[PDB]
């Protein structure tokens, strides 16, 4: 129990360690332990892996990502697959409930995301806090276990944790990088017929998908079937339809995966490549950093990326995808390059990842003054240093204006002892950065002098994340999306602050030029869009006609869902431990519909984990209005009404199930919910 | 099961008869049975005794009476013990439900409250649905049984219900008449020397207390003290303490019963009387209609009652309590006169009560029409004059005009068919008049446009009745408290009507007449009042806090708490059935919150039956938050926290409960909860 480090490459078994630590840690000391992952689709994955492989063994694994959480007690898990975020909530909370001693190991998988990055500084916190809690009250307290690719400073993570350093080169697929500079259709027929996949990188959404289909077009032209078929028709009957480049590019072999897809989408897809029955699979760089799919050849298209040079870790993380170990011997990478370009690919080629920073008068800085201070573990200047002394940072003076700027604006009180009043206690249940608490805490506070309850948009406008653009905003039709609203949701957008001459402003001119920090009003036209686009989503309408009327794609729009359903869950806890027992039961509910997309009725028939926002309404209209109903059915009556062999319902980490026994599954999980 | 409608003097077991006819039918059709009787404290009474008797019979009897509803679903149930007004919600939502067939009988006691009432045309129209709906689809379906005093007409509401007649004068305790030679002190000794006791009926509430004070003193003057100080231990720890004036007259075994005690202190009192601890209560009228409570000697200060001749019915119901079934041999019942008072006394000495009117423009029409229509019974002209005919006024051409009232205000629309549109089945649903159901849709439509969520006020000003004057206010501690309202409260106050102009014109100047209806600006600032008190109720503040605060005595103020319980469901069904999702999930908990006047926490620790508004405070300050909670513990555990073989504890329906045992029952009871 003395912490560990260790980097290897991917594609190499690089995670059998922690498995195996985890097992063996869980099984003698009883203890519980988390597996941060950095991405949602990673971390439901690994949460699937874990549950697999340790349901024989008694051990509940069940993570917190995304907008999801266990819907057991913290108290039975076992193993908690969280991600970064949700981690760092919860060790917050366990160490506000002073349980801390719970933990048995915190296993963090792609330690690499602390350096440059919006949360690896939430990743140096989680630890630093393990580090801080672990050396104040103590040899098997806590253990740490890290991994990367090839990381430059290792050894300084490692003495930063005070852990061990295991870093090796070794992966059973050796990778043979080529970089090379007529001929593309002979190459594509032979490595096609070479009875291989290709996964191929392109730079933009739209390229890539014309792209597959200049692909899908010349396999065409040169011209099994059945699990095709499958594949087809599983992406057939999605909320969202079937996407007609994505049908005439299916049925040759060759798809396309970029974030415009829906998640449902992207997994059918992600799946299909992994059986073999996609053979070319144009992504984007978001999947470089996804799921672990292996590729015999890997393929980039330009190391131009957004109109800049290509990542270092990116690319590493490409190549790392080239490499079946079990059926393939080799792997390649290919980089093809032009004249102009040869430069920037051969620095690509050659050249490690950059060294890890740290990230910390900046919020992470308020953030992690904040958490130590409320958390009771440090409430004097004497000890705070030594905190300070225990980051990243200081492994590899700012209290003083981190700590005032909290007393400043009442986040923190002092008497020499600091204490949180009512903000500070309520900003770290909330997990909310102390910058936006502010914002947050008056426009909630001005929301419940005049709430608006005719409907549920004044609701959805307090829980509608803005900390990035989801979105491009067409303004000349949210403008006459404004002058079609009815009377009771412009009472409300006059109350929030959206104002007719911005709209007018922005329909005709140009963007204004939000040069001033008083301009957040443009903010308030982009929430209230983006809580119109809500309400028609936890309105239930398809997610089409939410694109159409709004311009918004639908992984866009899946995207924006999560989002609100995380910060609606957020809001939530803020207002619970504020004390606004009113607002918390009005945000209650929201978490949930915005987490589905569904209407209030359908909320409890959507507590099994088998039931989509459209399977619950086929369910619902039918006559099953609640879990303790589906426990009381026939298997042959849902299975009629589902229709109304062949695997066509598709579900996250799903098996081989169809549609007759996804009603079993159903029925079988109702009766284990009662 | 040709129904049945009896009378015979109270005292004599006349509801024996009932009984039997309930258990026959109960168990023989094994169909449910509805026992209506008029006032909730006979009501429970009669439940418990129910439930008493028919334990041992596996049958359930659980009523609706009151802010109360039983905790199981309709269908568990065996006996619904329901007062009139909730018997007609109940028979509603059973024809709303179409499931009029589950019942088997509805036994009515008290019949004669079907003449000048203002709730007896509520019997009356369940009586006529009942019979109607019977009479339509067949005449052994529900059986009708009826009880009264000597009904002029009882022959007739035999016709109205098609059921059979037996009046019989027979008591075992015959009552005697005859004038024999302030002459009142003798009266007292004598009658307190042959070990009796004494009920005096005074015509209010402060000469009561006084006539109590000189009974008390002057048996002080002329001189089982362990039951004695048994039940002056008991007063003792209440909510509201124990009354100045009783704790001097009770050790004597004078006490006084009037609507200013609350509901438990009137309970202590009753329950001491039965056993003979107190041999003279000095009650008022409402004891006359209250619980079976028999005295050897009644007496009756005088037949002017509130400024008018004491009324008959009253008058027969008050001696009727003259005689002790079992031990007294006969019962006598003094009605002491004075030179002018004589001929009022003679008058009211002879002759038997006025025949029973229908009291059916008129808003019993209108109610009695929006049922039938909406509950689907009768939706064409052509059959509701067959409703009318089988009413009792029928029996004993305004619906034209009824049925354009409700299609004038947009309760039904005609197609000749009639429907309800949404106000039509929302009004039904939430048993609300239609007269003022249009001011509650007025009133809800505009508080969800401005509503203020900063506290509870303006939800309460929502669920505040002023349907009748539960006290009268005083208009300069008003304007003070005003003046020392916070701001949050007087937005509120702004948002409904209050106006400090009005406010000011009542402080100084008389109270203004409200000669025209737009002076309904008056009803404003009484609602204002009664939801700042109805504020300080359910934020848990003593009753005698707010009667020093507002003048209010705690009679009254339990009165408003049960009235804004009530209206609280009432207005969530309203809500729920209108669509309006948020201000039903606002009030939702606020029924409880009023029938218990507690805070949102204790909430779910009050559905232990055997837990006050004190003593879930006083489980929730130790560590029990939760009913799971309060059933995982030791019973001495919750013994030694209640105390911090003596019965001191009251609770409704009780027994002879020790804090002892009486810990033992929480924790029963909480595990028959889950
Ligand atoms: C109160 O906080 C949440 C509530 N609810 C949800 C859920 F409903 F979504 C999520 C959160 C959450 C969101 C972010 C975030 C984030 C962004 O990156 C994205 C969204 O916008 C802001 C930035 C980070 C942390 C949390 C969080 O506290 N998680 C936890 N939950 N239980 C816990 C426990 C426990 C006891 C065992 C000890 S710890
Ligand atoms: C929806 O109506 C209520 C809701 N909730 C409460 C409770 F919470 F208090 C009480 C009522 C209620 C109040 C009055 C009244 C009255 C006043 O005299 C006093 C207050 O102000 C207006 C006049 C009259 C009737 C009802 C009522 O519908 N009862 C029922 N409940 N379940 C039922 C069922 C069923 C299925 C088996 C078939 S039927």
């Amino acid at each position: 129990g003395k912490n560990l480090v260790y980097s290897a490459p991917t594609s190499a078994g690089k995670t059998l360690v922690a498995e195996l630590l985890i097992l063996k840690r869980v099984l003698e000391m009883r203890k519980k332990a988390l597996f941060i992952l950095p991405f949602v689709s990673v971390a439901k994955e690994k949460k699937y892996y874990l549950q697999s492989l340790f349901q024989e063994v008694g051990i509940k694994v069940d993570g917190y990502m995304g907008s999801t959480s266990p819907s057991r007690h913290f108290s039975s898990l076992d193993i908690a697959v969280c991600t970064i975020e949700r981690a760092n909530g919860l060790i917050n909370r366990l160490i506000e409930e002073n349980k801390m001693d719970l933990l048995g190991m915190v296993v963090v998988d792609e330690l690499h995301m602390l350096g440059d990055s919006h949360r690896g500084y939430l990743l140096e916190l989680l630890l630093t806090k393990i580090c801080y809690i672990t050396r104040k009250s103590a040899s098997n307290a806590v253990q740490i276990v890290g991994m990367s690719a090839t990381l430059p400073n290792l050894e300084l993570v490692a003495s930063w944790l005070n852990a061990e350093l295991y870093h090796t080169d070794f992966r059973p697929v050796p990778l043979l990088e080529s970089v090379k500079v007529d001929h593309v259709v002979s190459l594509c027929y032979e490595t096609i017929c070479d009875n291989h996949s290709v996964l191929l990188f392109c730079p933009s959404k739209k390229w890539c998908e014309k792209l597959a289909d200049i692909i899908a077009r010349e396999f065409y032209n040169l011209h099994e079937q059945k699990e095709l078929l499958e594949v087809m028709d599983q992406l057939r009957r999605l909320p969202s339809g079937l996407d007609s480049v994505l049908q005439k590019t299916v049925p040759w072999g060759v798809a396309f995966h970029h974030a415009g897809l829906t998640f449902e989408e992207r997994d059918i897809i992600e799946g299909a490549f992994r059986q073999g029955l996609i053979r070319v699979l144009a992504a984007t760089s978001t999947l470089s950093s996804g799921v672990n799919l292996p590729a015999r050849r890997v393929i980039i298209r330009t190391p131009i990326f957004g109109g800049r040079p290509l990542d270092i870790l990116t690319y590493k993380q490409m190549v790392g995808r080239a490499g079946r170990k079990g059926v393939d011997t080799v792997g390649e990478s290919i980089l093809i390059c032009k004249n102009s370009e040869k430069s920037k690919g051969i620095a690509l080629l050659q050249g490690s990842l950059k060294p890890v920073r740290s990230c910390l008068v900046t919020g992470s800085m308020i953030r992690a003054i904040l958490e130590i201070i409320v958390g009771g573990v440090a409430s004097t200047s004497q000890d705070m240093h030594t905190y300070a002394a225990c980051t990243f940072l200081a492994a590899s003076g700012a209290i003083e204006a981190c700590v005032m700027w909290l007393l400043e604006n009442e986040f923190i009180q002092s008497t020499k002892v600091y204490h949180p009043t009512h903000l500070g206690s309520a900003t770290l249940s909330s997990s909310l950065s102390p910058a936006d608490t502010l914002d947050i805490f008056a426009d909630l506070q001005r929301a419940m002098k005049g709430f608006v309850l005719e409907n549920d948009l004044h609701i959805l406008y307090l829980v509608t994340p803005m900390f990035e653009d989801w979105t491009t905003i067409d303004w000349y039709r949210f403008f006459c999306l404004w002058e079609k609203l009815p009377t009771s949701m412009k009472r409300v957008a006059e109350l929030v602050g959206v104002e007719e001459g911005f709209l007018a402003r922005c329909v005709k001119g140009k963007v204004v030029a939000r040069t001033e920090r008083q301009h957040r009003q443009m903010a308030i036209h982009k929430r209230f869009f983006t809580s119109l686009v809500l309400l028609d989503l936890i309105s239930e309408v398809p997610l089409r006609e939410i694109n159409q009327k709004y311009g918004c794609n639908r992984g866009q729009i899946q995207s924006l869902q999560q989002s609100a359903a995380v910060y609606a869950g957020m809001i939530t806890v803020f207002s619970n431990r504020l004390g606004w027992h009113n607002m918390e039961l009005l945000l209650s509910q929201f978490q949930k519909r915005l987490t589905f997309g569904i209407q209030r009725e359908l909320c409890d028939l959507v507590r099994v984990s088998l039931l989509n926002a459209q399977r619950a309404r086929v369910l619902y209209a039918s006559g099953f209005h609640t879990v303790a109903d589906l426990a009381r059915a026939n298997i042959v009556e849902v299975e009629v009404i589902l229709k109304n062999n062949m695997r066509t319902i598709w579900v996250t980490g799903r098996k081989g199930l169809t549609e007759r026994e996804a009603a079993a599954l159903i029925v079988e999980e109702a009766r284990m919910i009662l």
